[PDB]
C-alpha cells in the first residue's frame, strides 16, 4: 500500500474507491444468473450507500 | 532503525508494535507446555496492557 501511495499522487484515492466499487458490480453481475433477486435490492442499496 | 524508518512510511509505528506483539505471544505459546500457569494470567496482563 505505501508503494502503491508513492504513485498515482492525489489521485490515489479517487482511483482506489472507484476499482472496489467496479469489483463489487462485477461481482454481484457474476452472482446474477442463480440470485435474480440481487438488481433491485442491490441498486437500491447502492443508491442507499452513495 | 533509520534505514527502517526511511521505508514504510507513516506505517512504520503500526508495523513495530504489531510485530513485537506477535513475538511476544510467539514466546509465550513456546513456554506453554511447561508452564500451564501462562495462558490466563498473560492474557489477564494482555488485557490489561492493551
Amino acid at each position: 500500500f505505501m508503494r502503491f501511495r508513492r504513485a498515482f499522487g492525489e489521485y490515489s484515492h479517487v482511483v482506489a474507491f472507484n476499482t472496489l466499487l467496479f469489483l463489487m458490480s462485477f461481482t454481484v453481475l457474476c452472482l446474477t444468473p442463480v440470485y435474480s433477486f440481487l438488481p433491485g435490492v442491490y441498486s437500491v442499496i447502492y443508491l442507499y450507500l452513495t
